[PDB]
């Protein structure tokens, strides 16, 4: 209904007075089916009433998912729902329960279900969003089905986790078929693991990537893709609409928000469910046209560097990464060096009982892999050690004042003290050293102690090493993680240049390692968003790429 070029217009006039535009058209969804009077009479019956996770959250009776009988066992609180182009392209349901893991199973059988999408955590800020209707490894029964994990890949924002499912009342096909045992079948579920426990996503970024692989893991000749969270209406409405314009933009280059969900509506209730929702959908949706696609495989890395530094996509790029924070903002800027340098609101980096200048910064494998900081000022050391207290940190990489105790006196923080207990050094490839410190916490008025090992490093990167040997020192700290906890301390003076590299390095290297491929400007564009002024000049940005290059091989 909207010409794809008309939306960063459309979005701008929906936000214009006072954002009159989006709460008319919110509310015109919201009441765009009373008169309809819909009706969700099985939902309602008292027998059905354990089997709903809410008591408010129905699924309509024309456009339910029916269960074959067994010998109300027709019943679960799911709805087909459109897609872009295909009816009933998904199964929007709730979030199962204990007594509704063999019906959902069932269900997936049933339908012929290959993707679960799951956009909750189980457990939220203390409530109980969602039983675990999976086995934690190897396998479990659900009535007649036998599901097993197969395999987990955990990313910042989302896990994979592969399920072969088997039927044991189904018959198993002839020996020696290609598509294998006839009675068995995959299902992948894509889990967001990052979703806030309140209101919506402060980065559209890997919510689109995760739309985007979610999605395009579906299969041909396969049943509806089954979308949930808690209620099975608000992240799952959101996720839905945002695939199905994802797919209509790609297809006929329009937009079509309002009446899509209207008539999603007809299909679920209190899709989707808030007005912040709504807005959420139209931000990443324009974030999506905008950004253009910047992911790429490793046998393409070579001619697309080529082709974005030719006039450049380049330069496009990093107007983009650079566009890019209150309590900084502050009685706080005598604890920053440079306040040009400094964490969003989102990414701050709190002191448990305010204010350092420190920012959380997403990994490959989790987000707050990373917390970017300062070099401690003097009158800031307190401060540095009790985030690290605070954290957990078991790692600190310095790269280059002692903010550290030595061996005649003992650091004291009045819930812990600091201690060195040994120093040492690792050696690398042009004569350079590293130089390491163990420090442990101990806590004053409890018995916790905390082990900290601290990487003294030499200047990095070496403009006169090959731009492949940037990853030796990246290496180094990749092998100390996997024996440690929590997150990783990077600073350099101010917390800019040399401390993001680290991170967007080592984020991008185990990108390329696991997935063969690398997004060097999400990877970035995350890390400035986090912390504005980290990459400010178009020439470390281009290092990224170059540096990334070379592992190609």
């Amino acid at each position: 209904a909207i010409p794809v070029k008309q939306f960063v217009k459309h979005i701008g006039e929906l936000y214009s007075n006072n954002q009159h535009g989006f709460s008319e058209d919110f509310e015109e969804v919201q009441r765009c089916t009373a008169d309809m009077n819909i009706t969700a009479e099985h939902s309602n019956h008292p027998e059905n009433k354990h089997k709903n996770r809410y008591i408010n959250i129905l699924a309509y009776d024309h456009s339910r998912v029916k269960l074959r009988p067994l010998p109300h066992s027709d019943y679960i609180n799911a709805n087909y729902v459109d897609g872009y182009n295909k009816a009933k392209a998904y199964i929007a349901t709730q979030g199962p329960l204990k007594s509704t893991f063999e019906d959902f199973w069932r269900m997936i059988w049933e339908q012929n279900t290959g993707i679960i999408v799951m956009i909750t955590n189980l457990v939220e800020k203390g409530r109980r969003k969602c039983d675990q209707y999976w086995p934690t490894e190897n396998s479990e029964e659900y009535g007649n089905i036998i599901v097993t994990l197969k395999s987990t890949k955990i990313h910042a924002c989302y896990t994979v986790r592969r399920f072969s499912i088997r039927n044991t009342k189904v018959k198993k096909g002839q020996k020696g078929n290609p598509k294998g045992r006839q009675n068995e079948r995959v299902v992948i579920q894509y889990h967001y693991t990052q979703w806030p426990d309140m209101g919506v996503p402060e980065y559209a970024l890997p919510v689109l990537t995760f739309v985007r692989r979610s999605s395009a893991a579906r299969m041909p000749e396969t049943g509806p893709v089954l979308v949930h969270c808690s209620a099975g209406v608000g992240r799952t409405g959101t996720y839905i609409v945002i695939d199905s314009m994802l797919q209509q933009i790609k297809d006929k280059s329009t937009v079509n928000v309002l009446g899509f969900l209207k008539h999603i509506r007809t299909q679920r209730n209190y899709l989707v469910q808030t007005e912040e929702q709504y807005i959420f959908i139209h931000d990443a949706l324009l974030e999506a046209i905008l950004g253009k696609e910047t992911e790429v495989s490793s046998n393409q890395l070579h001619s697309y560097v080529n082709s974005i530094l030719i006039p450049t996509r380049l330069e496009k790029q990093f107007k983009l990464v650079t566009q890019c924070f209150s309590a900084q903002k502050e009685c706080n800027k005598e604890k920053n060096r440079n306040s040009s340098v400094v964490p969003s609101e989102r990414a701050r980096v709190g002191l448990a009982p305010d204010y350092i200048n420190a920012s959380y910064i997403m990994g490959y494998y989790r987000s707050n892999e990373f917390i970017i900081t300062q070099h401690p000022l003097p009158h800031t050391t307190k401060d540095f050690w009790r985030m690290i207290w605070d954290h957990n940190a078991q790692i600190i990489v310095m790269l280059p004042f002692v903010y550290w105790p030595s061996r005649e006196e003992s650091m004291n923080c009045e819930a812990f003290t600091v201690t060195l207990i040994s120093k040492d050094r690792l050696c690398l490839s042009n004569e350079e050293q590293i130089i390491i410190h163990d420090f442990i916490l101990e806590a004053t008025q409890d018995d916790y102690v905390l082990e900290v090992r601290h990487f003294q490093c030499p200047k990095w990167p070496n403009p006169d090493a090959p731009i492949s040997s940037t990853f030796e020192l990246i290496n180094v700290i990749k092998e100390e993680a996997l024996t440690r906890d929590g997150p990783t301390i990077v600073h350099d003076e101010y917390g800019a240049v040399s401390a993001g590299m680290l991170c967007a390095l080592t984020t991008l290297s185990q990108q390329l390692e696991n997935e063969n491929a690398v997004d060097v400007f999400q990877v970035a564009k995350m890390i400035n968003l986090m912390r504005p002024g980290v990459f400010t000049d178009i020439e470390q940005y281009q290092f990224i790429y170059k540096a990334m290059l070379s592992l190609v091989s």
